[PDB]
């Protein structure tokens, strides 16, 4: 049983990464093979400002 | 069972991440693969702004 | 059993990622094979804002 | 048994992914195979703007 | 049993790493293989500003 549950106050882009089973590489005279899988996240938080 | 059940309170993109099982790679005989999978969150939040 | 239950209070876009099962390569004598499934997410909030 | 049941209050674009059964590359002497499934979601909220 | 609850509160883009099970290598005559998933972060918050 696997379930995701986080209690997170953010005033960003928040992600909860839950695989639980993990890949496995295993193809017969592979040449090349490229596994990328990381969760990107970027943003920003503007609260009270005075240019000028 | 696999349930999704996250609480967040923010003022952008969240997202969540529930696979449960992961991917296999075996191509008998493959030349090339690749699997990427890594959910993108870009955001930003604008409160209480004053230039001039 | 399998369901997508998730509590959150977001005024940008929010995806809520349940596969669940995980997708396998075994393609007899492949020769090019790629599966990219990330779910992309971009989005910006404007709360009082004066610029003159 | 699998229903897609989510509570959330959003000024976007929302969306519940739910596949629970994934896809496999099984096609003999396949020359090229690529699966690309990734709900895109992109928006924007403006509330109390003053530009003058 | 794996599950993620994580209370956090932050003004930036928080992420959770659970993936429980790991990958592994074993790809007959491999030529090429690379594995890269690694939770890539980057924000910043603006309180109170005042240049002039």
């Amino acid at each position: 049983k696997v379930q995701i549950i986080n209690k997170k106050l953010d005033l960003s882009n928040v992600q909860s990464k839950c695989g639980s089973k993990d890949n496995i590489k295993h193809v017969p005279g592979g040449g090349s093979v490229q596994i990328v899988y990381k969760p990107v996240d970027l943003s920003k938080v503007t609260s009270k400002c005075g240019s000028l």
